[PDB]
């Protein structure tokens, strides 16, 4: 399943994110332009020795199961891989908790510096809420 511009946005509402521990609808549709251009099926194996599965990127080594990378917490404890379907209706599960680590949205490397402090209010334009 490839996703069109506004075929993205308001399933993430329909999840509860909106202002989400303090975390609003102007923080998430940029990233993941940036870590999966709006695709579903976009593996890449970071030097780290790890792959980074789903459309947001995700390192088996601290949260998934795939295998092959042992030392992996698998914190999560799910196929690493249906991380990876077009039925996100559970991949968030672990997007919600990563951040009540504290350390914040820096768990990923764009957003940060590619998707920080710039037009947010921008993303939820020309579509309807």
């Amino acid at each position: 399943k490839v996703f069109g511009r506004c075929e993205l946005a308001a399933a993430m509402k329909r999840h509860g994110l909106d202002n989400y521990r303090g975390y609003s609808l102007g923080n998430w549709v940029c990233a993941a332009k940036f870590e999966s251009n709006f695709n579903t099926q976009a593996t890449n194996r970071n030097t780290d020795g790890s792959t980074d599965y789903g459309i947001l990127q995700i390192n088996s080594r601290w949260w998934c199961n795939d295998g092959r990378t042992p030392g992996s917490r698998n914190l999560c404890n799910i196929p690493c891989s249906a991380l990876l379907s077009s039925d996100i209706t559970a991949s968030v599960n672990c997007a919600k908790k990563i951040v009540s680590d504290g350390n914040g949205m820096n768990a990923w490397v764009a957003w940060r510096n590619r998707c920080k402090g710039t037009d947010v209010q921008a993303w939820i334009r020309g579509c309807r809420l």
